[PDB]
Order: structure tokens, then C-alpha cells, then sequence
């Protein structure tokens, strides 16, 4: 059992529903074709997760203002916090590819948003860290999380055309999710 | 261009150049991207109309998106659509041609304000829906980025050149939408 991973058993119902999701999927051009290709992406990425995680953790670790969000008050990285989050982050890669984007998925999207936001940050792992991750950086991270995925999608010998379809599905899915995570950040009624 | 007030905004941006430096690092934007975004402008300048038609065609095909240009009776305000189109067209050029400096940041705050209820519908003096839900600005990062790709390949540049121009475009779009969250975000959570 992954500590803190509460998919399917969240405290709250999401403030967005399956009709909201339908319309947001339309805004990111996500269709049944992307459902298929995100699943195929999962098959390609599954045994590569550790190397993907090292790439993403390496990026954050190389910028003091980014590693900042995992630090103790003394400004040093909380290693227990980093490790605990890494397990759930790893599972998120699989979820994106393997879960149906249903109400349970949406409820967990709200949860992940709440956990980056001051509402729930630091509570899952019971750590003393910085209180909030500025929303500017969640949007910003759409780029690195999307673009640095591409070389991994090509590592199993798939053609550039099939890599392109898996990559676009990943881009769309990343964008869709960060959009949802904006909810706890955005003034009530403005989301 | 009616309503276009770049360099002449009545507010200073709440984010400064040090904020921009750090956000550029977050989207992996470097001097290389500075070069390639400028090169993208050279490629895209005389393609703006076809680019606009694609983006407008996407919005027009979805009632929940075209919604944001509608009059209270639910019918599209074509004057609103046309006036915005001119400033949207200029935005494409600005992204490629402006230094990302204080003037640029000031106008980034302005564009955010104009999507938000703070200033939406004031620039063109129209009556339309009061706010554009922030969910859709983030969402639009995908279509605004992805649909640009074919246009960057249309002037005979090499695949490596096209890819670099496209990555620069992706970074810049992401960067800008991040900034535009400011008026939407609960005070102190940005
Ligand atoms: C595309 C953007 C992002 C993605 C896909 C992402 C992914 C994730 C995931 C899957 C989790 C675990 C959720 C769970 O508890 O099950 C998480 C938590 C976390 N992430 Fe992110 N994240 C993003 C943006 C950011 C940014 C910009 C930072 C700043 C360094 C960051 C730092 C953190 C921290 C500190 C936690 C732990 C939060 C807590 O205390 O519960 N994330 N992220
Ligand atoms: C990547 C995301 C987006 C980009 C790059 C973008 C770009 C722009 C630009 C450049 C302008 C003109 C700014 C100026 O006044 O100089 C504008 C205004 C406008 N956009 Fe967007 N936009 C985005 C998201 C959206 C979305 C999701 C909608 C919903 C349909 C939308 C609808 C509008 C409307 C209605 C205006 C006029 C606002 C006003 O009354 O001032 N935009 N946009
Ligand atoms: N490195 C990252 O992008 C990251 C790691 C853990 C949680 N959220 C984001
Ligand atoms: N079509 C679009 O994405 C669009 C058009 C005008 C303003 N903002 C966004």
C-alpha cells in the first residue's frame, strides 16, 4: 500500500462533474483516440518510470527556487517528503494511462490540486515545509512534464508517427489535469 | 489597432523581472528560445490569417467556447469577435518580436485582466459574458501550441529548425498563460 495514496477514497466530492470534464476534454481536443493512445503510452512508459522520475526530480533539484517546495524551514530538502511524494508521483504516471477518467478520477484530481495548494500541502506526509506552491509554477511545469516525456516514448522502437500520437495524448492529458488542479487556487466563481 | 495598449497600460504588473527570470527557468526558456521565437515570427508573419482562421474555427465549432463572445441573447457578437481578432493577430507578432521586459510584463497582466471579469468586455465596449473560466485558458495551451506546428514547417526550414521554433512557441504560450492566472488566483497563492 502506497502511503498517502487515497485514489477512490477521498474526503471530498470534486466540485466538477463528468459534464464539466466532457467540455474540458473538448477544449484540449482530447477524444476516444487519445484514450487509446494514452493507454499505449502507459505500455511504453511502464518499465521506464524510475528513469522518468530521475529526470523530473533532477530538474527540480537543479533549481533552488523549485526544490524550495520540498524544503524544511532551514532551506534543506526534506528527504522523507521527497521520497514519499515520489511513490505517489510514480503511481500518477500509471493512473494517467490506466484509469478511466470517471468521477473517481475527478475526485482524485481535486485531491492532487488541494495537495499542491495551501489547503492540504504538507498534511499527507505530516511534514514541516513551505505552505503553498505558487500556481504560476504548476502551469509552468506543463512544459517540462510534457516535453521531457518525448524521448522515453521513443525508446521502445515505435515509429515517429506513433510516438507523435502517444506524445500528443500525454500533452493533452497533462494540460487537462493542471487545468483541473487550478480549482483550489482560483477565486470562487472564476474557474 | 483599436484597444491595443501595449506600453501604455494604466497598471504596473504585480510580477517583476526577477519573477519572470524564475518563471522562464520553470518553462526551460533560455537565450536559445529567444532566438528561435524571433525566427518563428519571420516564418509566421504572413501566415497570421490562416492561423487565425484555424483558431477561430476551433472556437466557433464548440458552443461552450464560442459562448465567451456571445451577446446576452446567446448569439455571437461578430463585432466583438472581429475587434479581438486584430489584437490576437498582433499578439502572435508580439510573442516573437518584443523583448520580454517590463513593458511586456505589464501587457501580460493586461491580457490576463481582459479574460478575467476585471476588464472583460470593457476594451471593445461590448455586452457579453462577464468572465472566462480559468480552466479554459489552461486548456487552450494545447490547441494554441499544437496547431501552430504545421505553420512553422511551411517555409522550408529544416526539421531541427522547425522543432526548435515549435518548442520555443510551446514554452512562450505556457509562460504567458501562467502569468495570466494572476487576476484569477486567490490573493497570495500565485
Ligand atoms: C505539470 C505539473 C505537475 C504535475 C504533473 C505534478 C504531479 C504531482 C503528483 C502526482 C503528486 C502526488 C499527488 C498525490 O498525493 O497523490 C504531486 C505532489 C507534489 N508536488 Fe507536484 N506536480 C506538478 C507541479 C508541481 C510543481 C510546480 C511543484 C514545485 C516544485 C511540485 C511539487 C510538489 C510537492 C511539494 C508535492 C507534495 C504535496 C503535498 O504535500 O502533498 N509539483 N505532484
Ligand atoms: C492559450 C490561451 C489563450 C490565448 C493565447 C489567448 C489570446 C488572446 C489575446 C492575445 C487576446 C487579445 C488581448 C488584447 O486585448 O490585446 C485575447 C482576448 C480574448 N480572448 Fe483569449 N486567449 C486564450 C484563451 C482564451 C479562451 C479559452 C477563450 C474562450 C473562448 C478566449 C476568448 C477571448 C475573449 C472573449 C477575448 C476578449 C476579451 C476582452 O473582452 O477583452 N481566450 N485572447
Ligand atoms: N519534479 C517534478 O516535476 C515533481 C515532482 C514531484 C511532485 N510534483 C512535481
Ligand atoms: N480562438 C482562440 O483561441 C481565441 C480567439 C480570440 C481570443 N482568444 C482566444
Amino acid at each position: 500500500k502506497i502511503p498517502g495514496y487515497t485514489y477512490g477514497e477521498t474526503e471530498n466530492r470534486a466540485p466538477f462533474n463528468l459534464e464539466d470534464l466532457k467540455l474540458l476534454k473538448e477544449a484540449v481536443m482530447f477524444t476516444a483516440e487519445d484514450e487509446e493512445y494514452i493507454q499505449k503510452a502507459g505500455e511504453v512508459l511502464e518499465d521506464q518510470v524510475e528513469e522518468i522520475l530521475d529526470t523530473w526530480y533532477g530538474f527540480v533539484g537543479s533549481h533552488p527556487h523549485l526544490l524550495y517546495y520540498f524544503t524544511s524551514p532551514d532551506g534543506t530538502p526534506n528527504e522523507k517528503y521527497l521520497a514519499a511524494v515520489r511513490k505517489r508521483f510514480s503511481r500518477w504516471i500509471l493512473d494517467t494511462s490506466n484509469r478511466s477518467y470517471d468521477q473517481a478520477w475527478l475526485d482524485y484530481q481535486y485531491e492532487i490540486g488541494l495537495r499542491h495548494h495551501r489547503t492540504k500541502k504538507n498534511q499527507t506526509d505530516n511534514v514541516e515545509s513551505v505552505p503553498n506552491i505558487g500556481y504560476r509554477y504548476l502551469v509552468a511545469f506543463i512544459y517540462p512534464i510534457t516535453a521531457t516525456m518525448k524521448p522515453f516514448l521513443a525508446r521502445k522502437g515505435h515509429t515517429p508517427e506513433e510516438v507523435e500520437k502517444m506524445y500528443q495524448a500525454w500533452f493533452k492529458a497533462t494540460t487537462l489535469q493542471v487545468a483541473l488542479w487550478s480549482y483550489p487556487y482560483v477565486k470562487y466563481g472564476d474557474f
